[PDB]
């Protein structure tokens, strides 16, 4: 019947320069502009001529995953819903420390926020070639670093994510070259929006609560 | 006793700037300059206290492989041994088609050097995040192409690796932003090697003849 325009691409939530020097503006244009459109594009063309943009993006991967033999939309459809995670796990004027329930969770379950910080870049840097480091929420210890390869995240293993960094090189060749250490560092230091993953911590918990009832 | 200098970082076996305009000297000062050495630097650090600087790059490879559960020194061996065949793969003025015995070879075992040549840039797109992909030969169809993920290198299989092309988003930022399958084409149509690769069959079938006593 009537068509749909697919998978949208969203614009990160502040202007494209709102991240420097931090994140530059060229870096923004081409990972947000190149990399993320062609994910959604690319995506977008492998789905036509099947309903499954009637789902969420969510639903998408988790069914492509297909209990890792991944069906042939999984990495786009991935990288798409991971590229937005990412944009909206920083903002102007991040890094600090997390506070209230979220900031709590962290320290019950890594000791302290900085055992915790110190474990997170340390995991972010240490996970060879194309992929992403998370902060993950649990139901069924409640949070985990989590390290995937490529286009994997956590929602294929029933995880809630709560934070991610991108340490595919395209995150970070404009304003790092081939530092990611330092990447890692600026992006927990400057970029990283402690309000978003609370937010996210709060739904984590009311689904997995709601789950019960 | 007497201590040696560990692994070199071998130039590559023309100027920097001779690849031009298909690959740029840019290019070649961060991947060579930077990526490549940085693989032998990290490679000479973790195995300071040991021996294994008296083996070939080639025996460290195949020791920290450990049947798929790799040691800590294989990501920058594999790296180290996998950029130096990939500077040899390429030459000023490459491109065109094999002659003798090489093409003799492809034309057999995919029926003709543009069947091998679609198979081959298409396993080298389609080879998701950081990988390469391989021309190889195996004694045992004696040639294949292999794609392989991240540092991984078809000498891990016995196969005697042939050609091969660097699909790490570092190996063509700089040249083609995004455009994997552009650096692709270009890097068979104007960079690849055909008397090297011709050279290390001739080698690969001495040493499985040899290998027959
Ligand atoms: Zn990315
Ligand atoms: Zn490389």
């Amino acid at each position: 019947g009537v068509i749909t325009a697919g998978f949208e691409l969203k614009p990160p939530p502040y202007p494209l320069d709102a991240l420097e020097p931090h994140m530059s503006r060229e870096t923004l244009d081409y990972h947000w502009g190149k990399h993320h459109k062609t994910y959604v594009e690319n995506l977008n063309k492998q789905i036509l001529g099947t309903d499954l943009d009637a789902l969420s993006l969510e639903e998408v991967v988790l069914l492509s995953y297909n209990k890792g033999n991944m069906l042939p939309a999984f990495n786009n459809a991935a990288q798409a819903w991971n590229h937005e995670f990412f944009w909206e796990s920083i903002q102007p004027g991040g890094g600090g420390k997390p506070t209230g329930e979220l900031l709590r969770l962290i320290e019950r379950d890594f000791g302290s926020f900085e055992e915790f910080l110190e474990r997170f870049k340390s995991a972010a840097a240490s996970n060879f070639g194309s992929g992403w480091t998370w902060l993950a929420y649990k139901a069924n210890k409640k949070l985990v670093i989590v390290k995937t390869p490529n286009a994997v995240n956590p929602l294929v293993w029933d995880y809630s994510p709560l934070l991610t960094i991108d340490t595919w090189e395209h995150a970070y060749y404009l304003d790092f070259e081939n530092r990611r250490a330092e990447y890692i560092n600026t992006f927990m230091e400057k970029l990283v929006s402690w309000e978003t993953v609370s937010t996210r911590l709060e739904s984590a918990i009311a689904r997995a609560v709601q789950r019960e009832q």
